[PDB]
């Protein structure tokens, strides 16, 4: 339990302050873990916001056409360079115990 002035969680998660729109969702706004090229606006956009998008029409939202889970690919180009900066960034200036 608690003891003073403690807690689990107080509200919100993350805080990508300092990510390039590479990384950025064009529409979320948010760090993208698993990028997807659109074949048809050849738009990156996260694999989980194009779903929302695919729900009721499956179409691009630029494009504005045929679209679907399937014609969609994983872009690794870009997921790799994701994996070298959360692992470069995560430097820290070095902890201190002693």
């Amino acid at each position: 339990g608690s003891s003073g002035s403690s807690g689990l969680q107080q509200q919100e998660e993350e805080t990508y302050a300092d990510a390039c729109d590479e990384f950025l969702d064009p529409i979320m706004s948010t760090l993208m873990c698993d990028p997807v090229v659109l074949p048809s606006s050849r738009v990156t956009v996260d694999r989980s916001t194009i779903a929302r998008h695919l729900l009721s029409d499956q179409t691009d939202p630029f494009n504005r056409s045929p679209l679907t889970m399937d014609q969609i690919r994983p872009n690794t180009e870009l997921k790799e360079k994701i994996q070298r900066w959360l692992a470069e960034r995560k430097q820290q200036s070095g902890p201190s115990s002693g």
